[PDB]
């Protein structure tokens, strides 16, 4: 008879929680965020923040676009080891010691903290192995080049040298797995090593070198000296095109190490490139200093598609996410079979995103993940986890994560939140089937807010904000709402909008079919100057009236988000603060209105919820098209709030907003500051509200947020 597992239940208790997403991608590499955030506990308390989502604190691949901590080179180095640029301890955000102290101070302020947990992938390991690859999309289905030739790929169980082995000193010291390798990955996003990277004969047989004596060797005439000598650069017996070998005087002479491209017959273009770079003859190379050899012989490698992305059939989708997740190799065996199970995700497919995709179906990997989570709670005292890419790996890991929390904190779920990053309703089904061990992300309301209120001149009925949510708030509300965390904006969706600007600047349309023209690559073109330009554009756009890129009616969105019954709302860092400035140095035009909306919620956001649709002059036919009221009735006469919203600047109507009988003959005041009229509720607690349409930077249509005196 076991009693381990209430699960989350949506109700007034859980509705008390508010998550602050503490970070964006565009924060500067300043190694100071922890030191600063350590001081903000009281401020956060004022707003009714209960939980702080912290960035992924792990060591970043050094060439990561944002250095943010999702491209993980070492999963156990959170600013502890000397593995940063110039062997610094600090991550983007600061040292482990600073992280420890900051968590200490934030607990001291009565807040909880979640780490951004990243089970899906690693990126940027230093050591290569040989794998077989099949060219597949994000779902692991054979890739069909839909934006180029439309041909089904013939890259099927082909030989490839990938970066698959490493993991840093953290892993090596604290890990269950001590080193990652190819066996532990379902595959990798294209690494631009090229399909001709292994040295082959004229038919297609790879060259092999196990040892000097070995009868399993298969080399050409010329390498037999280096073979007997045992001086060939190899990878798992295979010969890489970039590899060097003892050219003249094999044994007992290590001053004649030379690029083996010299007599690699299949490449007919190298010797000629070295011609037009000083080294005119076969033997001019065999002499010259390897500084200027290496320099030039390398730059050749990069010019050849057989040795780069040019042979790997990139999708060239140029998705505004900044990742073409159809750019994958599945790790297969020689016959094209695979040990890797890629259909255990919440999606059912969609195993692949970016980087070295972790085989979360491998029982050793699964033990490694439990070990990892354990070590994180134990070492850092996080209270829970924001689960990154939760819908793109073996979902067992999610259930294991819940057990890790149970083992740590018991049935005290509410004070130990976990919330999964989700953009599909399959997350809802999964959660409900398993007793709701996590908060599911309200993706649906996010897109619904963007279409009704985010868009200038909305083409979608504003009333849809009631229905088009993981929680259906129409009529009386949801009797049994799914436990959920909701948002108006986040680090990804912002980055999307910025990338859209960059694409515009680069002259690239996402999804364009390149039949007759050369395809263009966002990835190849990415540069910091263009990013700087795009950021400048983005911020200006927020401040303008007829916004082009940034969303309209940010305050209207938050006013709805922060007054909804049955949800944990999220406050996004970059909605309150300029995204690319020093951490919490510069507020936005939305800072004042939102922080106020926060004090309001904390004071007034109690009781039943009712959403009434209205007619306006602008829509006399269909009620709720452009005008609505989202009412929290209050628990007592002194709580509750009427959120009135319209989407048309012209609108000129007077509507009746019923607050219930307990709000009879009571003074209501707009908490937003937008209207300074003092309304009095009638006999029955109805408000007569004159709706004067407007258009500036904050509002397009109408916002009123009417709260009683106390
Ligand atoms: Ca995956």
């Amino acid at each position: 008879v076991l009693f381990q597992g209430p699960g989350y239940s949506s109700g007034p208790e859980l509705d008390n929680r508010v998550i602050f997403q503490s970070f964006s991608l565009y924060q500067p590499y300043e190694s100071n965020m922890y030191k600063i955030l350590a001081t903000k506990g009281d401020l956060l308390k004022e707003w009714g923040i209960t939980d702080v989502w912290l960035p992924p604190a792990y060591r970043s691949f050094n060439m990561a676009r944002y250095m943010e901590g999702y491209a993980i080179a070492d999963r156990y180095d959170l600013g502890e080891f000397n593995q940063g640029p110039n062997n610094e301890r600090a991550t983007k955000y600061g040292t482990s010691d600073e992280l420890k102290d900051m968590i200490d101070k934030l607990h001291a302020a009565g807040l909880k903290v979640q780490l951004d947990l990243v089970p899906n992938q690693l990126l940027g390991l230093n050591g290569r192995e040989a794998v077989y690859v099949t060219r597949v999309d994000n779902n692991g289905d054979l890739f069909k080049n839909p934006y180029t030739t439309g041909l089904t790929t013939r890259i099927r169980a082909d030989l490839y040298l990938a970066y698959t082995k490493g993991g840093g000193q953290g892993q090596a010291k604290y890990g269950y797995i001590k080193e990652w390798n190819k066996n532990y990955f379902n595959g990798t996003s294209l690494q631009g090593q090229g399909m001709g990277r292994v040295m082959t004969d004229d038919n297609g047989k790879p060259y092999r070198f196990f040892g000097p004596n070995d009868p399993r060797n298969y080399l050409p005439s010329w390498l037999e000296e280096a073979a007997a000598a045992n001086k060939i650069n190899t990878v798992d017996t295979y010969l890489p095109v970039d590899g060097w070998y003892a050219a003249k005087d094999a044994a007992t002479s290590d001053q004649y190490w030379k690029p083996m491209l010299i007599h690699y017959a299949k490449d007919k273009g190298y010797l000629s490139f070295m011609s037009q770079h000083g080294f005119a003859t076969v033997d001019d190379i065999i002499n010259g200093d390897n500084a200027e050899i290496a320099k030039w012989t390398n730059a050749y490698i990069q010019s050849r598609p057989e040795y780069g992305f040019g042979s790997e059939e990139r999708s060239y989708k140029n998705d505004n996410t900044g990742v073409d997740d159809q750019d994958q190799f599945l790790f297969v065996e020689e016959n094209g079979s695979t040990k890797h199970n890629i259909h255990n995700t919440i999606h059912g497919n969609y195993e692949f995103l970016v980087g070295l995709d972790i085989d979360n179906s491998n029982p050793t990997v699964r033990k490694e993940q439990i070990h990892w989570m354990n070590w994180l709670l134990d070492t850092y005292k996080f209270d829970g986890f924001r689960i990154d890419a939760a819908t793109h790996f073996d979902k067992q890991v999610l259930l294991d994560e819940a057990d890790v929390r149970k083992a740590h904190f018991g049935n005290d779920l509410n004070n130990h939140l976990s919330y999964i990053e989700s953009y599909t309703s399959k997350a809802e089904k999964f959660e409900n089937e398993n007793g709701n061990p996590h908060l599911t992300m309200d993706w649906a309301l996010y897109y619904t807010l963007q279409d009704t209120l985010g868009k200038g001149t909305p083409s979608q009925k504003l009333s849809t904000i009631a229905t088009n949510s993981v929680v259906n708030r129409s009529g009386s509300g949801s009797a049994h709402a799914i436990p959920n965390w909701s948002f108006v904006n986040n680090h990804d969706q912002e980055k999307n909008r910025v990338n859209t600007i960059m694409l515009d600047l680069y002259g690239i349309k996402t999804g364009e079919k390149y039949t007759t023209t050369p395809p263009k690559s966002f990835a190849d073109l990415y540069d910091k100057e263009t990013e700087k330009k795009a950021l400048a554009i983005y911020k200006d756009d927020m401040k303008r009236v007829d916004k082009k890129y940034a969303p309209n009616n940010v305050v209207s969105q938050y006013a709805f988000l922060l007054t909804n019954k049955d949800t944990v709302p999220t406050i996004y860092y970059g909605d309150l603060y300029q995204t690319d400035a020093s951490y919490m140095s510069k507020p936005t035009l939305y800072y004042e209105p939102i922080t106020k909306l926060l004090k309001m919620r904390k004071a007034y956001a109690y009781g039943g919820q009712k959403i009434t649709g209205y007619t306006s002059n602008t829509s006399p036919e269909t009620a709720g098209q452009d005008l609505i009221a989202s009412v929290r009735y209050g628990k007592d006469r002194y709580t509750g709030v009427a959120v009135v919203i319209g989407t048309n600047p012209k609108t000129d109507t007077t509507i009746k907003v019923d607050m219930g009988t307990k709000h009879a003959n009571q003074v209501f005041k707009d908490a937003t500051g937008f209207h300074s009229e003092k309304l009095v509720a009638d006999n029955k607690g109805v408000l007569t509200i004159r709706v004067k349409g407007t258009a500036n930077a904050l509002v397009k249509g109408y916002l009123g947020v009417w709260v009683p005196t106390k």
